[PDB]
């Protein structure tokens, strides 16, 4: 084979691995998966500083080859747990996960699975979608960052579903402690509901006719933000507010969520990096 080879995780459609290309010494990811071949392929040529770079593609079963980054953020977040990612930084992680969902939306492109094991950062400050839900759109599974919508049985979901996942990531670099932990769909829905409320045609008209929706379902009270991320400031709390909106056309755009306050001041600190 053409690489030396060392396994670094899994993905929602196959395994990682770390590799150096034997000739050519370029140390890479691989991702091992199992027309569609096409579209992947322009994603060569469609770059962004905040979307991990896809090298190339192979097929015999199917090979993906990426840019190597050097940490996810689940690690980083367990490495900081003790102390918290500092605000700065958790504020241009998020800028630039925004950035990069603002970019992969406008091309149509949907991302569907974000979680902290699926951004991956460097020594410079960058963080980088990854992970692409891709293999469907052309052990054990996490529902902890799944829209409601989603879990509902909307079977056309939108962009939106990437925002609401970022915001649970977002609220988790916060307060260190997963938002919406469930370990099965309707434990994760009603753990949604018994933290925004269960939702009605009110907050978002519809919900009552969605698929999977059950007039049975118990109706708990909305608590509050400052419940929820105590610490994070009033700026932060207005855009996570916002982007776990329950309908998803109230839920604010990741081009939007770029202009709100909280980016006011918003840097590209250096993390602290133990590799
Ligand atoms: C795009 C392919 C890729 C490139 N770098 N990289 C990294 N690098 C960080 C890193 C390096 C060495 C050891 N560890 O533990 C982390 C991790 C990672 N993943 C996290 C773990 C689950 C699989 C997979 C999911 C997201 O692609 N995937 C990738
Ligand atoms: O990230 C993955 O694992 C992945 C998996 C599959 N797949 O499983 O078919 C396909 C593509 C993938 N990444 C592409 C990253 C990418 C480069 N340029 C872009 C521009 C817009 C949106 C995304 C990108």
């Amino acid at each position: 084979n053409f690489q030396k080879v060392e396994k670094i995780g899994e993905g929602t459609y196959g395994v990682v691995y770390k590799a150096r290309n034997k000739l050519t010494g370029e140390v890479v990811a691989l991702k091992k998966i199992r027309t569609a071949i096409r579209e992947i392929s322009l994603l060569k040529e469609l770059n962004h500083p905040n979307i991990v770079k896809l090298l190339d593609v192979i097929h015999t079963k199917l090979y993906l080859v990426f840019e190597f980054l050097h940490q996810d953020l689940k690690k980083f977040m367990d490495a900081s747990a003790l102390t918290g990612i500092p605000l700065p930084l958790i504020k241009s992680y998020l800028f630039q996960l925004l950035q990069g969902l603002a970019f992969c939306h406008s091309h149509r492109v949907l991302h569907r699975d974000l979680k902290p094991q699926n951004l991956l950062i460097n020594t410079e400050g960058a963080i980088k979608l990854a992970d692409f839900g891709l293999a469907r759109a052309f052990e054990v599974v996490t529902l902890w960052y799944r829209a409601p919508e989603i879990l509902l049985g909307c079977k056309y979901y939108s962009t939106a579903v990437d925002i609401w996942s970022l915001g649970c990531i977002f609220a988790e670099m916060v307060t260190r402690r997963a938002l919406f932990p469930g370990d099965s769909e309707i434990d994760q829905l009603f753990r949604i509901f018994r933290t925004l409320g269960t939702p009605d045609e009110v907050v978002w008209p519809g919900v009552t006719s969605m698929p999977d929706y059950k007039p049975s379902f118990p109706k708990w009270a909305r608590q509050d933000f400052s419940k929820v991320v105590p610490p994070l400031d009033e700026d932060g709390r207005s855009l996570l507010s916002q982007m776990l909106h329950y309908d998803p056309n109230k839920r604010i755009s990741a081009k939007a969520a770029l202009a709100h306050p909280f980016f006011q001041d918003v840097t590209k600190p250096v993390p602290h990096l133990r590799l």
